[PDB]
């Protein structure tokens, strides 16, 4: 039940592009550990009948020839998803950038807010958040970005931590105290300081927005240089 | 000059910090790889960093060569003599009882040191900024030492939370190098509103509060992990009072 907007459609398509670029690495995996974590991630991304057909796609990517180039792999993937009734998995644009990854993280963020606001009063949603944590813990850049990978590796806990707050909030609700949805991040962070069960509406949209801003502020430190998205602007763009 | 207030609690913190540090260099004789040797001895060097430097190198080098066949108690005795011979009796801990609270006290200790370096900076701003990078490496590489697989996995999912607030201070001191002085605010909410704008607001005692909030979060999450229903939590009011902040 996420609002349909121009930006959300781009998020949707970057999400597919990101997922396609991930199962393409599977044929190149240099270890069983990497094979396991790539295919697991891919299975989770598409998760957010269609399950069984998604297993066939992953299994196709695992055996796909290492000797194809990306273009060749794209062609065989378009056919496979056509034969598996998964044209919906097909990305419209294949131009892969940092914004593809951002759009994916923002997409997941909106999925989370949407599951918690349309929850049925629960173990299900709480299992979905664990999966979400593994997806955020394990974001692949795919593109060459040594400095970006290490930075994210350092501060990704910021996002995941807020996913754990939602878990605590739903644990409180399965045990009597319902969630009170508040409008700001500040009402939530004050309420932690005491019972109460306040959860910011659209929490992960905001969290990944502040996070996105933080990475862009911090990169004027990483290259010595003297130098944004506001929450109001972001809600307007996404119809939150 | 550590302008940190002297408190009963802050004295425990300072002793657990030494206990933590002592238990860390004890592993060096048991390191099964060059990588862990390198990361353990770097972490120990940095921990003691918060001339004392040359004697701390001698201590670390002594621990790298220490016999793997000693027991902890053996290593403790040889450690006490070594620090005595190196004029580093201030490195010697008073209580050797090592628990989870030892680790908490160490992370809280480091948090106050960060707040203090920033409170008492000299517009040394390069200096403090390089200290915060080192701090990020200490929080990224927290060792449990004791057996605790589940705490270790949880910490490595959410440690970015702490580290992210260290980058805020970094960004704060960076725009202060470039003109906009830091404005200090008393609550975490004022700072969070300020980020959502030219402004350069930073909470007084930010990392004390961030580590206290984080401490509470782990204890909240542990009741999901073991599946129960929970209790008096630590509040920022009484934490400031306990530490005379
Ligand atoms: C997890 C991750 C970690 C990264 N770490 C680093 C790093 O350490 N060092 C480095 O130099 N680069 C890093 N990058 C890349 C960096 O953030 C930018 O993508 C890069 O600098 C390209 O510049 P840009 O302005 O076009 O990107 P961006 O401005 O971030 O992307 C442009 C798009 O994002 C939209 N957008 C901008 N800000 C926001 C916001 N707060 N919230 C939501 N949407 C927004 C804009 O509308 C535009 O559509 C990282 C990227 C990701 C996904
Ligand atoms: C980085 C780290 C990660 C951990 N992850 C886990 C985990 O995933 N699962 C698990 O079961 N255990 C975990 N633990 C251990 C856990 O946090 C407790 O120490 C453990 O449950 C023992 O309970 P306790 O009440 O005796 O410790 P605590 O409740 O933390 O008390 C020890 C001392 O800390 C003081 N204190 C208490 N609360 C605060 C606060 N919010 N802020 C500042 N000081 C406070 C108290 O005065 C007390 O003296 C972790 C510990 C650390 C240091």
């Amino acid at each position: 039940m996420i609002p349909l907007t121009p930006l959300f459609s781009r998020y949707k398509d970057s999400y597919l592009l990101y997922s396609f670029r991930l199962i393409d690495l599977l044929r190149a995996s240099k270890s069983t550990h990497l094979t396991k974590l790539l295919s697991s991630q891919a299975t989770y991304l598409y998760h957010f009948i269609q399950k069984y057909e998604v297993q066939q796609l992953i299994e196709w990517a695992i055996n796909a020839s290492p000797d194809m180039d990306l273009q060749q792999f794209r062609i065989e993937f378009m056919d496979k998803t056509t034969e598996l009734n998964l044209r919906s998995c097909q990305p419209k644009s294949f131009t892969y950038t940092f914004t593809t990854i951002w759009d994916t993280m923002h997409f997941l963020s909106l999925i989370i807010d949407d599951m918690v606001y349309t929850r049925d009063k629960l173990d299900f949603v709480m299992q979905q958040l664990k999966t979400m944590k593994v997806l955020f813990y394990n974001v692949f850049f795919i593109l060459q970005a040594a400095m970006a990978r290490d930075h994210y590796m350092n501060v990704k806990g910021f996002i995941i931590y807020h996913i754990e707050l939602i878990e605590i909030a739903l644990d409180k609700e399965k045990y009597g105290t319902d969630i009170t949805f508040v409008d700001s991040y500040q009402q939530e962070t004050a309420g932690a300081d005491v019972s109460n069960n306040m959860l910011m509406k659209n929490l992960m949209a905001y969290v990944s927005m502040t996070f996105h801003n933080h990475i862009n502020d911090y990169k004027w430190i990483q290259r010595n240089k003297k130098p944004r998205m506001t929450w109001g602007e972001y809600k307007k763009l996404l119809n939150l």
